[PDB]
This record gives structure tokens, C-alpha cells and sequence, in this order.
């Protein structure tokens, strides 16, 4: 699921579970509070 930003992976962070902050790879989103 690649990304480009954090503020990119917030919508899938948000939508999964809702992270605080979130990393992003230009492969996939990662996610904190999960």
C-alpha cells in the first residue's frame, strides 16, 4: 500500500485504527497505535 507522507498514511492509520502519529514508505504505510 504505498504511501508518500505521514500525513498520507493518516487516512489508512485513521481508517484501520487511528494512529497518533504514522511512517510511510513509498511501499507501505505504517501505522502506530494498532
Amino acid at each position: 500500500v504505498s504511501c508518500t507522507g505521514s500525513k498520507d498514511c493518516y487516512a489508512p492509520c485513521r481508517k484501520q485504527t487511528g494512529c497518533p502519529n504514522a511512517k510511510c514508505i513509498n511501499k507501505s504505510c505504517k501505522c502506530y497505535g494498532c
